[PDB]
Parts: C-alpha cells; sequence; structure tokens
C-alpha cells in the first residue's frame, strides 16, 4: 500500500507512530493545522519552518473558487502553498455539515484531489450532528458508506474513511467495522466538532472508545475538529493519532489565547503564562494596542506554540510511561474534562489490552482517579491468585496488603504515594518463593513450576538478581521493575510447562531461521499470537509446530502482533542457535 | 519605614504585590536569582534584562574574600554586580546549616552589608534541621532572637527576620510572633531547604501556615531556598511573597531540566516540553552534543524561562481568582505534592480568614480535593442556617441541598460540575425572601431584619435588582454575583439591627471628614475592624463613638485593615454627609 503505519512507544492505548505517506514520514501523535485557501494568516511555508510536517486545506473552498482552482490545477497545491511535507486535504463534509448542502458529488472532489497532487484525500463523508435523530444518522451512515466503496475503486491516493454515526455508540462499532475492512489508510473519526466546541468531552470520549474498539488497530485515528491543546493528553490516551486545528487562527481573529488548560480572552490576560517567541518577548499590555493584523498573526504564532508545545509534552509523557499522570492533571483543567477523565477510566476492559505490562516511570497515587488506572486494577486482579497460595501479606499504601513476595515487583515496589511504601527484601531462604511469585505474577497460572528447583542469587544488596538451576541462567530480576527477563534455558522451561498457546507468538517459515539467529520479529511475519500478551511482555517466539525458536520482549499486544503488518512485534533477546 | 509593601490583587491567603525599597519597585509573588559571587553562570546584568528586578548573594562568602570583600567596599555590591535592581543578601546562616559554623558574627556581617550598600540584609539566623530533638531547636531558636534583638539595634538598612522553628509548630509560632512586635521589614521562613529537597511538602505546608498565623499580613514572605517553579503555585496559595533559587544553575550543572511539574534529566529527555528562547531553537539530542559549558548555560537559562513563566501564570491565576484551580492542577505532579495540598486544605481557619466573599470566576467542581475548598466550606456552614428557615431547597450539584432563595447568589448560581445547576428564578413574593435569605448570608446573623419593610423591584429578566422602602433605596443585588450592595439607608439599617463591631470599620479622629464626604479609607487611619470582615464585604465607616460616616466595600480582611499603614482599606461608596 502507499501508507505505512508502525508503533515506537506507547502508554495507555496511546501510541506515538511512525507513519510514512508516499515517501513523507511524520511521527505522531501530530496535528496538522488547518490553512484557509484565501486568508492565510500563517503562510504553510513558516508552518513548515516552525516544524508542521502535515498540514490540511479545503478541496471545496479551492475547487468552488475560480484563482484557487486555476492554481492548483496549475501547479499543485504542493507548488501553490509552497509547502514540501504531507498536505491533507479535506472534502466540503464540514461545508455539507454546518450549511446542510454543498455543490459537489462524492466522485467529483476524489477526482479534483487527484488532478491537483493531494498527499492524503477525504470523499464526501455526512458528518451526522450530534443527537441527531435516529433515522437520520442511519440514512446519513449508509450514504457515507456508499461513498466509501464508490472512493475505494477510484482511488489512486491514500484516504481518510471518516467513522461518522452521531451519538449512537453501536452505528459507531458498525461504521468502523465496516470502514476497517475497506482498503482504507486513515480513519478519522466525524461529528464530534459541535461537541468540542459544546466542551461536551464524556461525549466526545463516549464516541471516540466506541470507534477505537471496532477499528483495526494497525491504522492511524485522526479526531477531526479537535484542535485544541485541553484535548490532547485525553484523546492521545484513548488512542487518537492525528488532529486538525484551524482554532489556532480563528481564535487568534478574535483576540483569544490558547492554553493547553483553556481559552483566554486577550482582553481579560494582565500577564502572559508562556515563554513562547511570541510571550517571551510581549506583553498582553501592548498586544492589545497593536494593528488588528498583527494582533491576530502575533496570538495566531502563540497559539501555534502553544499547540506544538502540547504535543510536545504528551510525546515525552508516553516516553516515561506517565500519560495518565499528565491527563489526571490536565482533566482539572475543566469540570466536564474532569468528567471525561472519569468516564474513560471506566472503559478498564478496552484499555487493559493495550496497558504495557512494565512501564519506565514510577506508580503516582496523586488523586483519587489513579487508584483506577488501568495498571492498578491489573496489578490487583493478577496478585489476587498469588496473595493467597504465598500469603505473608504486608502493607500498601496504594494496593493495601500485597504478599511481600511481589513486593520488590513493579507496580507494588515501583510505586509512591503520600505515605512511602517499605519494600521487603528477601532472605537466602526465601529468594526462591520470590521468583515464583514473579513468574507466577508475570507469566500466569502454574508458571512457577520452571523455576522450583532453582536458585537465586542475590547481589551486594539483598537484592534476587540471577535465577540458575544446575548449570545455566534461566531468568534475572530486573533491577528497574522487579519482573523478570527471560534466558533461552528458562523460556525453554516456561514453553513445556505452560500450554500452547500460552506466552507464544507463531511466526512464518520465512521468518523463521531468523527468529533462530537471533533477529527481531517483525509483525507482518506473524501468524499468530497468544490474547492475553501484553505490551513488554516476556515472549516464546515459536513456529506453526510449536517449537521454541527464540525469546524476546513484545512490542505490540497479542491480537496487535496479528493485524500489523509493519513494525516489530518481538524484540528478541537471544535465540534458540 | 525604609520598605513599603501593598497587596495589589489576592485570591486565597496568596496576593500579588507593591514591594518599593530604596526607591526601587518590584511586583510579588517574586523569585530572586541566588548569585554566587565566584562563579556565575549568567551574568546579573543578563538576569536583568531577563526580567529579574532583584536577586540575592552571599555576603559571608563576599566577606571572607579578600579579591571580592575588596571591590563590594570599594564600589558597593550594585557596581560589582553591574545590577541596578534590588540586591538582597544573605548572612552566610546557611554555610552555618550546611557545616555547623561560620566564621563571622552577627554583628560583622551586618555591619558589613550596610558597608556594602546592601538593599535588603540577614542576620545570623540559626536554621535548625528538619527533625531536630526539641532541646537544639529550642537552644538555636533564642540564639537566633538574641541575634535578633542586635539586629534590631544597630540596624541602619531593611533587614530578614527569619522565622525559625525547625519542625515543632508551636515553635515556629513563637518565633513569627515574637519577630512580628519587632522592627524589621521581611520575614524568611526557614529551614526548610532540607524539606523541600526530600519532597516534604507536607511538612513545609505545616511550617508555613503555622507561621503565616503569627506573622503581621503586612510584611513581605520570604520562603528562603524554594527555587523550584513545583511549589510556587502551592506556596504562593499559602500567602508566600518572595521565593529565592539557586537551582535554575545547580541544576544545569548536572543536567538537569525543570518543569512546573518536577525535574527531568536531560539524557532521559526525547523531546523538550518547553518554548522558550532556548527550547525554542534546540532539540534535547542537540543540546548533549554542545560543550558542557554551553549545555550549563542553555539549561540554567531554561530553567529560569520556567521559573519566571509559572510565576506569571501564578499571577495571572489570582487575577483571575483561579488561584485553587491551578494549585490543584500542580497538586498532580508528584504523590507528595498531592499530600501536601490535601493538607493545606485541612487548615480552613486559616485560609478562611482571607478568602475573598465574592471572586469574578465560577467555582469549578474539577476534583475531590476542591469540595473542601475555603469558599465551598464557608458557603456551606452560612447557609446552614438559611435553609433551616427559608427552606425551599434545590438539588445543586456541589453543596447538595441549598435554600432556592441563595439559588441566585455567590458561591451557588455560578458554579460548574459533571453536571450544570439550573437557576431558580424568583416570583414576586418571593422578591424578598430572597434578599432576606441573601442578607441573612452575606451579613449574617439577624442581617435580615434589616430589610423586612422592603420591596424588591424585578428588571427584564426576572431577577431582583433594587430594594427601597419609602421610596428610597436601601441596597442593591448585585447581578454578577447575587450579593446585596448597600446604600447610605442600608447601611444605617444594618448598623442599628447589628450590635458594635459588626461591619465595622473604626476610622481615625483625622479620617472622620473624609469618609464623611465619601473618599476612601486608608488602611493606616483605621484602628479597629471587626474581625469577621473579609476582602470585599460590605462594610459600615464609623468613628470610635460608633457614628456611621460612610458604607463601602473592603479590599481587605478586618485583622488586615488594622496592622496595615499602606493602601486603601475601604472603597468608600458613599458618605453620611
Ligand atoms: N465534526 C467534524 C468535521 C470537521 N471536518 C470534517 N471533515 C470530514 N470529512 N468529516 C467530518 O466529520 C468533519
Ligand atoms: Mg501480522
Ligand atoms: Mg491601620
Ligand atoms: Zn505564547
Ligand atoms: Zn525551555
Amino acid at each position: 500500500k502507499m501508507l505505512k503505519f508502525e508503533i515506537k512507544a506507547r502508554d495507555g492505548a496511546g501510541r506515538i507512530g511512525k507513519l510514512e505517506v508516499n515517501g513523507k514520514k511524520i511521527e505522531t501523535p501530530a496535528i496538522m493545522p488547518v490553512v484557509n485557501p484565501k486568508q492565510m494568516v500563517v503562510e504553510p511555508k513558516e508552518l513548515e519552518k516552525m516544524g508542521f510536517e502535515i498540514i490540511i486545506t479545503n478541496s471545496y473552498i479551492i475547487y468552488k473558487d475560480e484563482e484557487l482552482r486555476r492554481k492548483a490545477l496549475e501547479l499543485g497545491i504542493h507548488r501553490m502553498l509552497d509547502y514540501n511535507g504531507i498536505i491533507e486535504v479535506d472534502s466540503g463534509s464540514f461545508q455539507l455539515m454546518k450549511y446542510g448542502s454543498i455543490e459537489v458529488s462524492n466522485r467529483e472532489i476524489i477526482e479534483f484531489q487527484h488532478r491537483i497532487g493531494v498527499d492524503i484525500g477525504t470523499f464526501l463523508d455526512i458528518p451526522t450532528p450530534p443527537d441527531a435523530p435516529r433515522e437520520q444518522a442511519v440514512k446519513e451512515l449508509e450514504i457515507t458508506l456508499s461513498r466509501a466503496r464508490e472512493a475505494e475503486e477510484i482511488k489512486e491516493i491514500p484516504m481518510n474513511a471518516t467513522i461518522q454515526g452521531s451519538t449512537y455508540t453501536d452505528l459507531r462499532r458498525y461504521a468502523a467495522r465496516r470502514l476497517s475492512s475497506m482498503n482504507f489508510e486513515i480513519h478519522p473519526i466525524g461529528g464530534v466538532v459541535p461537541l468540542l466546541e459544546s466542551y461536551r468531552f464524556r461525549d466526545v470520549v463516549d464516541i471516540v472508545i466506541s470507534s477505537k474498539m471496532a477499528l483495526r488497530p494497525d491504522r492511524p485515528v485522526h479526531l477531526f475538529g479537535a484542535g485544541h491543546p485541553i484535548v490532547f493528553a485525553l484523546a492521545v490516551a484513548m488512542g487518537v493519532d492525528l488532529f486538525d486545528s484551524a482554532s489556532y487562527a480563528l481564535y487568534a481573529k478574535d483576540d483569544r489565547y490558547m492554553t493547553p488548560e483553556g481559552t483566554k480572552r486577550l482582553d481579560e490576560l494582565d500577564y502572559f503564562p508562556c515563554s513562547c517567541p511570541v510571550c517571551s518577548k510581549y506583553t498582553p499590555q501592548e498586544l492589545r494596542e497593536m494593528p488588528k493584523e498583527e494582533r491576530t498573526r502575533l496570538l495566531a504564532l502563540h497559539n501555534l506554540w502553544v499547540i506544538k508545545e502540547e504535543i510536545k509534552r504528551v510525546k515525552q509523557a508516553i516516553k516515561e510511561g506517565e500519560l495518565w499522570r499528565l491527563v489526571d492533571e490536565r482533566a482539572r483543567s475543566h469540570p466536564k474534562l474532569y468528567s471525561a477523565y472519569k468516564r474513560l477510566l471506566e472503559h478498564y476492559t478496552f484499555l487493559e489490552e493495550f496497558e504495557p505490562i512494565t512501564k519506565k516511570s514510577a506508580l503516582f497515587k496523586i488523586s483519587n482517579e489513579s487508584l483506577r488506572w488501568p495498571v492498578v486494577r491489573r496489578a490487583k486482579e493478577r496478585a489476587k491468585s498469588i496473595n493467597e497460595r504465598f500469603g505473608e501479606l504486608v502493607e500498601h499504601p496504594i494496593f493495601g496488603r500485597v504478599s511481600r513476595y511481589l513486593s520488590l515487583t513493579y507496580p507494588f515496589a515501583q510505586s509512591e504515594a503520600e505515605d512511602d511504601f517499605k519494600i521487603e527484601k528477601p532472605t537466602k531462604e526465601d529468594a526462591i518463593k520470590y521468583v515464583m511469585a514473579i513468574a507466577e505474577y508475570q507469566f500466569g497460572e502454574g508458571a512457577s513450576r520452571a523455576f522450583d528447583d532453582a536458585k537465586v542469587e542475590l547481589s551486594k544488596t539483598g537484592m534476587p538478581r540471577q535465577v540458575k538451576v544446575n548449570g545455566k541462567r534461566l531468568a534475572t530480576v530486573r533491577a528497574d521493575d522487579g519482573l523478570l527477563t527471560l534466558g533461552i534455558e528458562g523460556a525453554k522451561r516456561l514453553h513445556r510447562v505452560l500450554p500452547y498457546p500460552r506466552m507464544r507468538v507463531v511466526v512464518n517459515k520465512e521468518a523463521e531461521p531468523f527468529a533462530r539467529k537471533g533477529k527481531d520479529v517483525f509483525a507482518k511475519f506473524v501468524i499468530f499470537a497468544d490474547p492475553g500478551i501484553r505490551p513488554y511482555d516476556e515472549v516464546l517466539v515459536v513456529n506453526e509446530n510449536d517449537e521454541l525458536l527464540a525469546t524476546g520482549q513484545a512490542l505490540l499486544s497479542g491480537r496487535e502482533m496479528i493485524v500489523f503488518q509493519y513494525g516489530r512485534a518481538v524484540k528478541v533477546r537471544k535465540g534458540v542457535e
């Protein structure tokens, strides 16, 4: 295909990804500034310098304008806007939502998008407003799906296959389920702009998640209209990958000032709570008296900086497994948004499938909501089993009482609350009892049998490290998180002790030789994997005959490993050869 | 009389202020960058251009050095630093904390300070560590106090009188108490560095509060050694006015990067979550390539931009009455900071004493913690009596049940939680019962008796605006808060119905004439005022005989009107004359 997309880092149902469109590579989450064909508040050439590798414009507005049209047909949007990154373009659907009708056929704008050398296109999907009559939502959804099919047969460039269905979650699941079967590269989530403008974030959350539940996990998700910093953290935590903002410009023309926590009127500002190129050298008292053109141009730039800045913040958060903490923080920005944050944590089932097994950061109890974070409810249940068998419970700030044997392990030992948690180191006689517990906790039921007869080496400190058995190393407890890193010799033991498909990732006959030699496993070569597998889990690489080929760490979840056709499914530690 | 301090604005127990010394002005909260006489990562002249109008140095270090000592006496720290702002200077008592004994007398450095042109000095107060034995905390405190007395005598310049009772609330109270009755202009709160470094914010909160309860409200409070953006919001909310940072540079020397939510290691940063002049043009990798010196510079400059920016944000927050929201947001930066926040809300008594009675902003329900904000707690108590009489309860998102009569008054009507609160308009019979309920609420017990024989006129929207009797205007329900604004007649009636000192602001013999007309009352002419008075409450201006002179609105709390010698106390609406 013409669009590649692979996962590089994650946290929550969120992910930092590498997206390649016909040669142009971009890193997501990304926000594409909306540029107006006529009044370009900020020249595309400048957005380019600022670091925006993807922008978006209106095919329709251009199509309907004498000059714009001739220019686009004459030089293509790229030369016309003098921008060289990814130029996405919209169909006019938004105009179709605002005005109820539009003077162009679904076939016409698609053809036109091709004639002007657009990078990514969009067909005339119908944005059913929120709360609209169920009949209308259904009728309009079929016309949408209808045009989708057409677009699928005439498209020669990458395209947006927008998910509609107004406020009915079953319709979103349907729309997403069907569009995912077709050949489209990116999946926007439409019809939410009205909700965003009404601060009805809880509805946006329900709408987004129902769509994410039914979409193929391997295609980018774009949240149409979401162009205000205030939702970036939350949306990304949900799995949104792309945003488009016109607000940075529209607000500027209205002397309105963006902030990661909301918006402020220029006239209500006494100070500039920012340090961007604009705010670091100008004052509100000054801005206020400058020409309207200079005032807009300046607020525009600032708004873009704030946008660029939160996105950067979100990504750095993901890189350190602290996305939830950031969401929690941004949740205090507004009642409605707090409501939405609480709502998002209810979807534990959805969020748990992708929630990493281990993070670089520590579990911070920084609110009541943090007690409902995915990593907490999961660590709780997996624990029940262990505690009842190993007893010797100890007190825990966050979890309450957790066996002293899981106390050196994430998230229990790698967490902090109001009161410091006192880790309980092993004793020469204890050692193994730990590894057994951890094994049982990390690998599931029965997993301890693979280590019973093992000797545990303790470090200069009372810490479990090398887990050996008459000869070589089975595993090793990681200092950074108290979980086990498998040695080929331990993978073998786990492999025989646990029944297939447990911990397994089945690979191509073609991939086989590579695993054996130790190379990492790429998703496209994965034919099947244990559904229970979560990101960063220890994994048993195997062939269709369940023959151990190598052992490593997963980057995707069992299900993703199957769907994905790009990226690495497994980082391999050691191969059998 | 060599240092003025006035409150320009406020929110919570925090306040934006005007601090004038040596004819030099600076606004507060303000953070003074610590300048090491010897090594200087970023030059004072540079710091000044950036915007730091006040800075602090180590006189003792300048003293124990031939080179510096010389240039200091020769040119006075102002030229020796090429800095034309307010130069504060520390005694070296901090070196006394890190080692156990400096080599200079309390008298020696005080005099040296006088001789080098210092704008604000400090005496040799002893910083007892956090959890010291009470005997030591007490021993040292007395020594601190004796040196305090000497400083008071031989003082010739403005000076810092550091509250210093270790972690003993009773000792902090005593110390603050005794230093307030003495002649000093600024009161630092000391010995909390170890606490801060240890992220022990709950402890720092107790110390700061127990101190602010004993200090006289009219003097600047400096929280010694706190130079990390992370405590700013919190600290200012408790009424701290000055900060000093050495960390901006000390951190830059260990490649440590600052954030409003904590600190990060450069070799652990993929992206820069900032748009400052540095992060605006370099990437983390680019910054790691540069030589160790350029690297330190740029980081230090970044840290300073973060510091400067958090301050503008806190000040802008105070200005719009959203300072608690900000604190709540920042409370999610770390478990221990979340702990402090919760503890800070436990001090209702202290906090309530300064929380205004009416804010421009709306009450936001953004967390469990916000239901315990002063404004809420207060409103809940004051209404208990109104519901019990007037009844007509209605379901409210934050207070649960509230008499429909307060439903139009702050902070009930102007709130917002996960859900909206429909405003219950009055009929024409209710008309009065709303004014009565408000009066009983706003002015307290029995105040309603001043508005029985009154008639309430309803404007366009069925809202009660003006109250009259015999035709003359008593008071008028402010539309933006549902709080009554008194008119000379309304006051005359509250004056007789309510027992002295209720609502009274007793003024000077000199000021009596002015208040008679309508001129504003200046805090320095106030001999005594009702302790119950809160910022923006309706107040009755009167003389020692309790004769009504005029009505106005308080800009300080009762307690404050008394101690303050600078600034307005009551914006007089109209006089009796
Ligand atoms: N809401 C909303 C939208 C804004 N632009 C859009 N563009 C397309 N194609 N579809 C949509 O739903 C929307
Ligand atoms: Mg696959
Ligand atoms: Mg006074
Ligand atoms: Zn800015
Ligand atoms: Zn920066």
